[PDB]
């Protein structure tokens, strides 16, 4: 079902300095969930409840994010995906996952997750991946109606947007979502970004790493070599496409229905297709896992 009340308790661990915030419930092989933009594990909670007792549950909010700490001095140079990275490899690592991780991803989640898959290949069970970054993007494959908003955060009116009127979490967010939030689901989104400024530059910095028509170059080369590498490689992979959808359609969905040794089912949703349909999504992911772990 649907529900506002998070999923498990908030965990933390020190990571380079910084306090990072994480879910981690149950045992066994982990079930690894990778929020993106502007969200944090939160997204995950009517979902992770459908993998109870198919392994160790986890879901951690990116640095800048959800409980996690802030970055200080935050500004336009932080929480490049790079800096994302960084952060995220060091909290895998201290997280002990072992050698068969099922991946469950979105957003910049799925930028994430499927590098750090392509770099610990023989580490990964399963991916499971939606509404993703699944190769390099142009500006025809962004959503029409989106495209002034998401050109104008990659321009200097980005600030203004963000920084000070927290459009991505307060906009975007509810946007591409069909159903309406209720008011504890917006607090819970809200709350690492109550503050106007540096707060929110997480959601700032995001849009302006997308890589679109090869900017910036180091994600361009990032998703390019996932991209190559997913489209042979035989892991298991569960693509839950969504109807309308939202990013993935058109020709980067072309693109992952080449993809290998993959399963698709299609849910209800545009963007932040959790928020929608969050029981066809847990359970098509506990089948998914139940088929990997017999
Ligand atoms: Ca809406
Ligand atoms: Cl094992
Ligand atoms: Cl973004």
């Amino acid at each position: 079902s649907l529900g506002a009340k998070p999923f498990g308790e908030k965990k933390f661990i020190e990571i380079k300095g910084r306090r990072m915030a994480y879910i981690d419930e149950g045992t066994g092989d982990p079930i690894l969930f990778q929020h993106g933009n502007p969200t944090s594990s939160y997204l995950w909670r009517n979902i992770m409840p459908h993998c109870a007792g198919l392994g160790r549950l986890i879901a951690c909010d990116l640095i800048g994010m959800g409980d996690s700490d802030k970055l200080d001095p935050s500004g336009p140079e932080r929480y490049t995906y790079a800096e994302h990275r960084d952060y995220l490899d060091a909290l895998w690592e201290a997280l002990d996952l072992g050698d068969r991780v099922v991946l469950v991803v979105h957003d910049w989640g799925s930028v994430l997750g499927f590098d750090w898959a392509r770099r610990h290949r023989e580490r990964v069970q399963g991916i499971a991946y939606m509404e993703a970054v699944t190769m390099p993007l142009e500006w025809a494959d962004f959503p029409e109606q989106d495209r002034d908003l998401f050109q104008a955060f990659r321009s200097q009116a980005g600030e203004e947007l963000v920084l000070q009127d927290n459009v991505f979490v307060e906009q975007v967010l509810p946007g591409l979502i069909l159903r309406p939030l209720s008011e504890a689901e917006m607090a819970a989104y809200r709350e690492p970004f109550l503050a106007a400024g540096e707060a929110r530059r997480p959601t700032l910095s995001w849009p302006r790493q997308i890589p679109i028509a090869g900017t910036p170059a180091d994600v361009v080369a990032i998703a390019r070599d996932y991209a190559g590498w997913l489209s042979e490689s035989p892991i298991p992979k569960l693509f839950i496409n969504a109807e309308p959808g939202h990013l993935t359609t058109g020709r980067i969905r072309d693109f992952c229905r080449t993809w290998p040794n993959q399963t698709e089912i299609t849910v209800a949703g545009a963007h932040f297709i959790q928020e929608d349909s969050p029981d066809e999504i847990g359970a098509a992911i506990a089948a998914f896992v139940r088929r990997l772990r017999p």
